């Protein structure tokens, strides 16, 4: 059986296990006819270094395909859209032009701590977006940055009335499944994606998680 | 030097070589640091089988990504994000619901044919794309169903106030570079493509060719 | 039971079920002593893939043998000498040379439509054959490319009088009767249709159905 590395951050990836991109591994992985097994992991790189040390044969969740990552690892077709964008208390801050001397949670070894740190922005780097959203409204941050759904899924829920997203994507990524290099199942995993995206699955499955 | 398909299909791709594909290509090779030298085809098979016969290294224009093509070939990190709209003549057909029972012009092997004949809607398959804009004026077709960012083009421009484009978008695809399998190309043209994005060059290759309000994310 | 794939295709396969094809393999099913199940499909990609999703056993109707199909099936041995034919309105249209710049009808999914496309002919693929006769008596088409035992039999029935059988054979094709790879049925259908062929029944069924 496959064994399939996670990471927990809705409304792509719950545990209580649910979600957009566990939902969508699922209908891939029964496309293709094989089990699997889902581990998860505290974050990406732990994620990833899995992947390095071949423990699992992919990983699957809210993972940003990057040059970086591209460069030593392999990835499938794109799953989903999603770029940096700023989050605010419901000012000051309006864009990434006010950053600078501000201090900005965002979850540890995130494309976005990344490009906070390269930005030279003061971060809070957290385990677990939910922490940075308790970082904003307790004040510790004046701002957090992540990926656009996760944000626009907590200010759509949890976040209503309490928060607003402010200006444009600061990066343009999208999400993909991935994988070793020369991974023998990259291949079949593009191919049930693409059946499931011609055969109307996608879309269900995408309604059911960003279109009540 | 790179033997690299192309098909003609404005506004991706140009000829007096120009495009949104010209253009990107160009700058995916000069990062990799490599030359090439693009071989023109009449239609989406036609370069599919050069590809498959090992008569190029790879392909690029308005190629959709599918789960067919993908079976026997090879596909970059998709390069833009498209898909197939309807088009009549400036009626009774408004969406999809409305092609039953009428007959859609479109290019011979392009995924608007596939999907056309698997809705089991009559189509007549051009040879040439400007055929099918032809057949639609003449009256040989009730409407056009081919890739939305092609369709604009045509009508901002050769077609403008000869015709419209109705509905919304009946399947989404996105386009990609094709290559043969087990391509060692594939990798750093998805390295070059990243990198690109990221320092802002496909951004402002986007914004020369297209309207920024019509991307389709 | 043997699930045999149909399509509905006069002279070989017509419905009231009867047809050249259906009375062949009738005397093969009864000579083999098997049980068959006609399953009817509308269109040959529809039945092909019916084959290949191990959906039914074998296939047949006025089913061509080409290179592309053979590749990835099997066949018996020929049950019909066929081929492409040009039919006109009841001149100038003669030969491929006169179809360029033309609209010419035939069915989605067939050699016609396969050979006209690759001749760089404009194509209405319409689901329904009896389309395409309408689109031609409409003049929407400026002929109609499709088998010509099929055609003669239009043209002697519901086309007598309003249409025009042209010009010689475009492409020779032969009728088979399509099999998955490795199909233990392959040689007992030859045996079975080799034995009508040298009693006698053939003949009587040929005659049957295509006599002037
Ligand atoms: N898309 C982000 C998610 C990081 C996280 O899950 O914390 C990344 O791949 O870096
Ligand atoms: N995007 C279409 C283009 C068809 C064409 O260029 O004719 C395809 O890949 O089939
Ligand atoms: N002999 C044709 C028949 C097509 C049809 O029945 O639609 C073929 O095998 O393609």
């Amino acid at each position: 059986p496959l064994l399939v590395a996670t990471r927990v951050i809705p409304p792509f990836v719950l545990s209580n296990l649910s979600g957009f991109s566990i939902d969508l591994w699922r209908s891939i992985a029964t496309q293709i006819g094989i089990e699997s097994k889902l581990i998860e992991y505290s974050s990406v790189p732990e994620l990833i270094s899995a992947i390095k040390d071949n423990k699992v044969n992919l990983g699957i969740a809210a993972i940003s395909i990057t040059a970086e990552r591209e460069q030593n690892f392999d990835f499938s077709l794109p799953i989903f859209a999603s770029g940096l964008q700023i989050m605010v208390r419901n000012g000051d801050i309006r864009s990434i032009d006010d950053l600078p001397g501000k201090v900005v949670a965002t979850t540890a070894g995130s494309t976005a701590a990344t490009y906070l740190r390269e930005h030279h922005i003061s971060v809070l780097e957290v385990p677990k977006i939910e922490e940075a959203y308790k970082a904003l409204q307790t004040k510790k941050a004046d701002a957090v940055v992540f990926d656009a759904p996760v944000l626009l899924f907590y200010a759509a829920n949890e976040g209503k009335g309490k928060v607003e997203i402010v200006g444009s994507i600061l990066r343009e990524e999208s999400y993909g499944i991935i994988l070793p290099n020369n991974s023998p199942y990259r291949k079949p995993i593009n191919q049930a994606l693409l059946n499931l995206k011609e055969n109307g699955t996608y879309q269900s499955l995408y309604d059911k998680w960003f279109d009540p």
